[PDB]
């Protein structure tokens, strides 16, 4: 029971790089303010897709956050 909810977004252009920032920054910022797990998938050729999953709420916010303001 409560486990961890996850979700994929359905990501391409250079996000990733920007979203990780220096060596990856935004993924901790996210992780603690939304109490989540945010992870940026490295190697990349066709498309992307970053890994959200958490818990309350807020990997459902975080998540769709990211899509629309992918800060």
């Amino acid at each position: 029971i409560n486990r961890m909810d996850y979700v994929e977004i359905n990501i391409d252009h250079k996000f990733h790089r920007h979203l990780i920032g220096k060596s990856g920054a935004n993924i901790n910022r996210i992780k603690d303010q939304y109490k989540v797990s945010v992870r940026i998938p490295p190697d990349s050729e066709k498309s992307n897709l970053i890994r959200i999953e958490g818990d309350p709420q807020g990997v459902q916010q975080a998540k769709r956050e990211l899509l629309e303001l992918a800060s």
